[PDB]
């Protein structure tokens, strides 16, 4: 659990994300570490990334000297304080999720895998300018009882116990997003599973 | 026809499936073997899979010691008992097929390749919680006269004589799914080939 | 211009086609040769293809001994007799083109690249069972004044002077297909360029 | 900043563009150089491109002897004269952008990344035959206060300080295009961010 092993995984998650069709050189990834977090830097294209580029931001919000952390670092810190169990955070502007956040809609229970994020929906937190404390509060309120949330006019945040499951979850919500937009263009509303049905699935997971 | 050759093929089918855009670390593949089947395990990402991870489940539903078979193993066993000719089963949550299963619609004869699954349609079996005996019965009734079926709010099952044709068929039904949703957004109903026309194509295959 | 050099190119065109997202192990490719043509065989997956699998079919429709030519060989021969200038033929079931052939619509002049196929449209020939003489006649009538045509409920045929341009053209018509279906879901009709405008573009090419 | 280093980058941008899903052997790339520019040649498929194929066109519009510059070179020269700060130009026929240019619509502020191109929109310049002086004037007027523009019934032009950012920007506008068409099929108008909101984002960048 050294710093470089964690930094290598961050980078591999970036590469993997790009390969899955979710990143477009616009996302950012972090892990919980010591009293704060390790995050991707702003400005460096993912493919030029080396272990030594990863940035440490302490619990007070102070970042390592001579390194610029991602421009969206503040809602990574908000996630870690709102959800003590989260150890990794994945943010991207995946097209389908983002398109659903532009309609300012929550993703309802159109598929039983919606339970991976913890309930019968994927919420859409309200718009606030990237990098602000106001955006950070909306994110913290949306992650109180869900592991993933849309961000109106912006994209997605997913958190989990490690980077593997956070990427897995991020991908699953982009599939759910795609399903909802594809079915919504044909019929409105979209048929959903009942709350009873989701409660069984939750128990089963 | 040793166990490892069959296990290697299962793994290659997983890899291939992921490369074709159908799997997203959510499907499961099996082959008929001895008195039961060889299936993919639950919990291991496809890329960490080795021959020794594949799980044997006998005809009584008893799985090898210290191995966890996929969570969806019961409808693989239902397929093998409903269709004696099936020797391999491919299940995934391919986006277009799944989107059609959310509208709870059958895929009708919009293209002459619908005959690869054995008739003039791809049915949609009703919803039941994953991993249950009730889901297993719906699957068994849907595969009685077709080689592939949608599963409402869930995804797809395809079966054939070997893994090569089962993957081939699974991919073909995802193309058919895509065609139907793309045309359905423009016009409802979608023009179909007549039953007479499908009967000629069937004979020809 | 030996037989093996031509057979190697056929195979590379198959591989390339699959890489571009047009083939799904359902198309077939040919080249004009001697008094007939060299075509891909039926039944062999593209990746197992070797120079020695390619099939020669003479001008009388007689194929080499102990080799099965593609099941769709007859409209390849129809193309060569209807268009003396065509030296290669590419057929596939590319999703967007096929979706447009299911609406039984011609692709009109929504983009100036429609002139690559020779006019102000990409026609849609009427349905007839694959592999028949009736299908062959519709194809021959559609290619009289165009280098590419849709085939209702089926897919696409493109022909050109060599395999490079036939694949290039096939890809361009799949892009045109995608543009038309994407715009058609928003507005019906789709704005087009006037015949005057297409006549200038034609002259320019 | 030798000529070959610049020629190598042009080629890599072509390759990269094709890998991102934007090019289809139809775009063209240039860099500002000496008194004119270095551009891709017409007729050579991107994968056969070598440093020695790149063409130099002076400020008078005279191209190197025995080399044919792209057929769309004139609006590359128009870009360089309309925007002194642009050092690289990327043009392609990316499907979503092109589909939006067929509806002859501007892309409005549906996402905060619209500010990368310099304002609250991505304009759509009017149609004129490829390769003409009339097309060149529309492009010059559209790039006066934006770094990217759609071209009605045609595709996209993006310019920036270097090739890296010009490709990055071109990709971002294709994502914006996709978002707008996907949301437009569900609801018309598409919710946008207010001008006040975009003014803050602009300041922040
Ligand atoms: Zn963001
Ligand atoms: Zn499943
Ligand atoms: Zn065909
Ligand atoms: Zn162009």
């Amino acid at each position: 659990m050294e710093r470089n092993k964690l930094a290598r995984q961050i980078i591999d998650t970036c590469l993997e994300m790009t390969r899955l069709g979710l990143n477009q050189g616009t996302g950012n990834v972090s892990v919980r570490y010591q009293d704060g977090m390790l995050i991707t830097p702003t400005g460096i294209p993912y493919e030029k990334l080396t272990e030594s580029h990863i940035v440490f931001i302490d619990g007070n919000g102070k970042h390592e000297e001579g390194k610029l952390p991602s421009s969206e670092w503040r809602f990574h810190m908000a996630a870690y304080q709102s959800r003590p169990d989260a150890n990794a955070v994945v943010h991207n502007h995946a097209v389908h999720c983002t398109a659903v956040s532009i309609l300012n809609r929550s993703i309802p229970a159109i598929h039983y895998m919606i339970a991976a994020a913890g309930g019968n929906s994927i919420p859409c937190a309200p718009y606030a300018t990237f990098g602000t404390r106001e955006l950070s509060e909306h994110v913290a309120l949306a992650l109180k009882n869900r592991k993933a949330t849309l961000l109106q006019h912006h994209g997605l945040i997913a958190c989990e116990v490690n980077l593997e499951k956070a990427l897995w979850l991020a991908h699953e919500v982009e599939v759910l997003a795609q399903l909802y937009l594809t079915t919504l263009a044909i019929t409105d509303p979209v048929p959903v599973l009942s709350d009873e049905e989701i409660a069984v699935v939750l128990e089963k997971f």
